């Protein structure tokens, strides 16, 4: 429930493993997390691993992603209070399409679950 652009400046291995924490509570694989935070942003699982080991902040981690999906756009709703797709702040926006799909997946939703939903074909 982190709100304001002081979740930019912590540090992100205890975000995302707060995140992993979430979906393994309600059953769910910290795999999975790993999977739909990849597809989204474009780092490799094993980018997003090997961030677990560096100081690199929260928000740096998302200001550095190298790809974001196009089907991104398509994660909308409300999340953590908020419409996502009504987010002003760009960055805080990317983070709580990921904070969407993290909840499908606490949700019981696998990761390929979770893909199939958004990627959209002609």
């Amino acid at each position: 429930n982190a709100m304001s652009q002081k979740l930019y400046n912590m540090k992100f291995a205890a975000v995302y493993l707060a995140l992993i924490a979430k979906v393994e509570r309600k059953g769910g694989k910290a795999e999975s997390v790993h999977q739909v935070t990849s597809w989204l942003t474009g780092y490799e699982v094993s980018d997003v691993l090997a961030c677990l080991d560096r100081d690199v902040t929260y928000g740096d981690f998302f200001r550095q992603a190298p790809y974001y999906v196009p089907e991104r756009i398509a994660i909308t709703g409300k999340i953590c209070g908020v419409r996502i797709e009504e987010i002003d702040d760009p960055l805080m926006q990317e983070i709580r399409r990921l904070d969407k799909l993290v909840d499908w997946l606490a949700k019981g939703k696998t990761s390929q679950q979770v893909l199939e939903k958004y990627e959209k074909h002609k």
